[PDB]
Order: structure tokens, then C-alpha cells, then sequence
């Protein structure tokens, strides 16, 4: 499975330091085979992880027997369900490096993930719109005849993902890809019409595990909330699901960052450490305002927040209101994640991102033509680490214009560093609309706009919005009368996720050729 290597005296260092161990992630689960404590609460369900090795191992020897192999590649589509985990581990034994598409992605991100990876597995779940039938899968499978096995979640037929995973594993040895090789793809937020894919060694993936552990001080006690959909980064390794395995902690699993779901959750199992996004922070605040009871939430003592700029109000209403610590997470699917620490000052945590998670991180700040800022400036964010690729999945045209000459990477966000190394979020080149902590490429979207018979120019730019941060607007030139409901109505039967629709729509005589600087202006 081919991916941009780090170069020779990369590896090297990053070995010397420790940084990366040559262990497959495997051994996040492994290590704990003979434990019968609870890794995982799905609803009325509870996993040890004795059980959740044994699923894992019961779900690869059942996909070898027919007839997958190592160093091929899966499409994955689970939600916040146990099975989500069983199905990770169970690829990562098998040597099947997975996609892990989210429960609301659709037609549209799955053609694209199928496309670029050729998947020979499909595992995803009846209870989504696209496969509670028949039809849609026929037609997936033909167009991505890679595919040879289909597993479904929630299924009684042939298919039945849990008759793989309860039949019990025979003779079964593991044979993850090497420790230097593709454990598995992770998703960009976006920046262009197609999206793009990360590969993650499980060097280089564990490293990030391991570490954010050390930071976030995960131990058994850790009983973790994961509210947010569990397929992304943030949810599943800073530290997320795997910091929480590796420590032999406990994932309490909720569809949703609701409070009407999660505030009860926390108070029955005693969660003492979240994940969420800014606007389900506000949420939650209004929810206590509304009356809900404050001691729900007493077991609370560590609020994680990131995904999108945290405001400095809305944080200090944190330990006030809800009355654990906060911390702050900017990271990146492509790597790079910063941290505030648990001993950081309260002016650190409440106003700034953090600094990187590694000493070996190396991050400056850019001008326009690629030089570097004097410390203060704002600039844009440039890095590479021991945990941040060196290129996008089968993308020589992308990765040409993502990295400089020396294998920095650069984010599109815009930052600045204080004077104690601490960086601060100021604003975003990339063309991308981050919707409460949701990443929408403004390409993507314009180009299913241009389809449209009626429209000629189109442009999606972000809007600010109380509580998700930013909100999206098309503002289209159209041939004739065009309403914002036959515009959603058209973009989603392109098949694209709900939170990618158009906010609000606008018809406008004419847009500056699409020049969206202007456009602000
Ligand atoms: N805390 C933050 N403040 C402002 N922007 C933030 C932020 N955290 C993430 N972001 C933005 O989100 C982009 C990364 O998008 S992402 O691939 O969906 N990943 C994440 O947001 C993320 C957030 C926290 C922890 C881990 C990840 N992650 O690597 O998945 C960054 O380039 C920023 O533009």
C-alpha cells in the first residue's frame, strides 16, 4: 500500500527518541487480552476487553475464511456502536487497512472513498438510509467491483456482521502490516473538490495514542465519553477510544452530544473525561441554565474542546459552570495536535491552543511567499513530526502544492505563537468552512452547485453563527427563479451528507470573477 515515507534520518531520529516503538496498534488491545475489566458501555451493553480481543480476532479469522488478505484495503461505515471497535481491531489483525467513513457521510464521500482505495471489504450498517434496502448496495457493488464481501451491522440475512464476529475464531494468528507500513486512511477535513486521504503508519498513529495519553494522564480510572461521531481523529486517538484502551480505561459510547442523552451518561457510569465541540459546550451551558441539575455532572473533571476555535468566554464559563478543567485540543487529521496541559495557568488554557504534543513537532509560522515570521506575527501554520504524513493517498498533484521543499506541511490555518510557545487559532487560508467543528470543502460543494440547469456562478462562503461558530451560504447567479429548498433538495439527491447543505441560499444579481475576497467585502 503505497504513501509518502518519511526520509531515512526521520525514521531514524524518531526511533533513537523513542517516538516510535515498532508495535502494530494491535497491541493497544492485545496487551489487555486476559482483562476482564469493562472496555466499552454501548446502551444496556458492556465489553470487557477479553471479549473485545476475542470479537476482533472472531471477525478477521471469519473475513480470512472468506477470502481476505493483507495489505488489502476496506470501506467501513459504523456509528457510535461497540462494533465500530470490534471492526477496527479485527482489520488491524488481518492487515486490512480500513477507511472509516462517518454514520452521516452518503453516496457521494462513499463513491469517493471506494474510488481512491478499491476496497475488497464493505462493512457498514442497515440502520443508514442507504442499506436499511437493497438497491443502493447492488449498485455500489458493481461500480466498485473490488468489493468481494459485504458485512452488515443490523442485518438477519447472509450479511450478518454479528454472526462473524460470534462465531468463534479456530486457529488464528494475527499478521498486521508492519510497524513502518499503512495501519490505516484517515479523512482530511477538506480543501478541494475531491477529498483526500491520509495514511497513517501504525508507528506513526500509536506514537500520537501513547503520547496524548501521557498528557491527558489516562490510567484505568479514565471513563470516557464518546459523543462525538467516533470514526474521527479527535474522537478516536487525542486520545480518544484508543488512549482510553491502551490505559484499560472504559469508552462509554453515546449517539450523540445531546445533553438529553449525555447528562444522564455521565451520572450513570460516572464519566470523568468528554470530548465535544465548541457549540456543544453552549449547549450544554443553556441546557444547566434551562435547569438541568450541575451534580449530573459532578464525576466531570476533564472537558476537552476543540475542532474549532473555543472562544475565551465560552471557556471560562467551563470550570465556572460545569466546574471540571478544560482543555483545549487543536489537531488535525494529517497530524500535528496541540494541547493545553492539565498544569497549564488559566490564562493558557482559557485563551490560547496549546503547543505541540511532541518536543519534535516542529511548527513555525509563514508569510504569503514562505518565509518565516518573527514570533507575534500572524502567518500561516506550517509543520512536520513524528506523527504528521508526508502525503495524501495516491495525490502527486495535491502533494506537490501541500508541502515545501523540506516536507513541511502546511495546515491552511491561520496562527500566531506568544512569546511562551503557546499558539493561538487567528483565522483560515484554506478554502474550508468549519461548521461547528465540521469540515466542508467549498469546492466540493460549488462544483455540485455548477450542475445545477439554473446556475452559472456559484459561490459557498462561511457566515458567523452564535452557536456553531460558522454557518454556510450559497450565493449563487442563476438562469431563472431558484429557492434555497430546490437547491437542498438537488444537493442532496447528488447524495451528499446532511451538514454539507447549504444554510442559507442566495440568489444575487451578479459575483466578481469566483473571487471570494471580494465577495467578504
Ligand atoms: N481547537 C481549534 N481551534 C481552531 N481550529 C481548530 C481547532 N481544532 C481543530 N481546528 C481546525 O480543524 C482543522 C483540522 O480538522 S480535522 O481533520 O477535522 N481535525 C480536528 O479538528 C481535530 C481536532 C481536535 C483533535 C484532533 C483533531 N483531529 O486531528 O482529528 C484544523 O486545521 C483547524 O483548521
Amino acid at each position: 500500500i503505497p504513501f509518502t515515507r518519511w526520509p531515512e534520518e526521520f525514521a531514524r531520529r524518531y526511533r533513537e527518541k523513542g517516538y516510535w516503538q515498532d508495535l502494530p496498534l494491535t497491541d493497544i488491545l492485545t496487551r489487555h487480552a486476559a482483562s476482564d475489566s469493562i472496555a466499552v458501555i454501548d446502551g444496556e451493553r458492556q465489553l470487557s476487553y477479553r471479549e473485545l480481543n476475542q470479537a476482533a480476532d472472531n471477525l478477521a479469522c471469519s473475513l480470512r475464511r472468506q477470502g481476505i488478505k493483507p495489505g488489502e484495503t476496506a470501506l467501513v461505515q459504523l456509528g457510535n456502536v461497540a462494533e465500530l471497535y470490534i471492526t477496527f481491531f479485527a482489520l488491524l489483525k488481518l492487515g486490512v487497512a480500513p477507511v472509516l467513513a462517518l454514520f452521516s457521510h452518503q453516496r457521494s464521500e462513499l463513491n469517493a472513498y471506494a474510488s481512491q482505495i478499491e476496497p475488497a471489504l464493505l462493512i457498514a450498517d442497515r440502520q443508514h438510509a442507504l442499506f436499511s434496502g437493497d438497491d443502493f448496495l447492488n449498485t455500489f457493488v458493481t461500480e466498485h467491483s473490488s468489493i468481494r464481501v459485504v458485512q452488515l451491522l443490523n442485518d438477519s440475512g447472509e450479511h450478518n456482521l454479528q454472526d462473524a464476529i460470534n462465531h468463534p475464531a479456530e486457529d488464528f494468528t494475527a499478521t498486521p502490516s508492519p510497524a513502518d507500513e499503512v495501519a490505516y486512511f484517515q479523512l482530511s477535513g477538506g480543501t478541494t473538490g475531491t477529498p483526500k486521504l491520509i495514511p497513517r503508519t501504525h508507528n506513526d498513529y500509536y506514537y500520537s495514542v501513547r503520547r496524548s495519553v501521557e498528557i491527558c494522564q489516562f490510567t484505568q480510572q479514565t471513563r470516557y465519553l464518546c459523543a462525538i461521531p467516533a470514526a474521527h481523529g479527535y474522537a478516536m486517538s487525542s486520545p480518544g477510544s484508543l488512549g482510553v484502551f491502551l490505559a484499560g480505561g472504559t469508552v462509554v459510547l453515546a449517539a450523540d452530544p445531546s445533553a438529553t442523552l449525555c447528562f444522564p451518561l455521565i451520572e450513570k457510569h460516572q464519566v470523568n473525561v468528554t470530548a465535544l465541540v465548541p457549540p456543544a459546550v453552549s449547549l450544554w451551558l443553556q441546557a444547566l441554565i434551562e435547569g438541568e441539575s450541575r451534580a449530573q455532572l459532578a464525576s466531570l473533571k476533564l472537558l476537552q474542546v476543540g475542532g474549532a476555535r473555543l472562544s475565551a468566554t465560552l471557556a471560562a464559563r467551563i470550570p465556572a459552570e460545569i466546574g471540571c478543567q478544560l482543555q483545549q485540543v487543536f489537531g488535525m487529521a494529517e497530524g500535528l495536535v496541540n494541547y493545553t496541559r492539565l498544569d497549564d495557568s488559566a490564562e493558557k488554557i482559557i485563551h490560547t491552543q496549546g503547543y505541540p504534543m511532541c518536543p519534535d513537532d516542529e511548527v513555525w509560522v509563514a508569510d504569503a511567499e514562505g518565509n518565516p515570521l518573527p514570533q507575534g506575527e500572524v502567518g500561516r501554520l506550517m509543520t512536520r513530526g513524528p506523527y504528521t504524513f508526508r502525503g495524501y493517498y495516491k495525490s502527486p498533484q495535491h502533494n506537490a502544492s501541500a508541502f515545501d521543499a523540506n516536507g513541511f506541511y502546511c495546515s491552511g490555518d491561520l496562527i500566531s505563537i506568544d512569546p511562551e510557545g503557546y499558539i493561538t487559532v487567528q483565522g483560515r487560508e484554506k478554502d474550508q468552512i468549519n461548521r461547528g467543528g465540521e469540515k466542508i470543502a467549498a469546492e466540493e460543494i460549488e462544483n455540485l452547485l455548477l450542475r445545477h440547469p439554473a446556475v452559472i456562478y456559484a459561490a459557498l462562503v462561511s457566515m458567523e453563527d452564535e452557536l456553531m461558530g460558522e454557518k454556510s451560504c450559497a450565493y449563487l447567479v442563476v438562469k431563472e427563479p431558484l429557492r434555497a429548498v430546490q437547491v437542498r433538495r438537488f444537493l442532496r439527491e447528488q447524495g451528499i451528507a446532511e451538514f454539507k447543505l447549504p444554510d442559507r441560499v442566495e440568489c444575487v444579481d451578479s459575483l466578481p470573477l469566483v473571487d471570494k475576497k471580494q465577495l467578504r467585502q
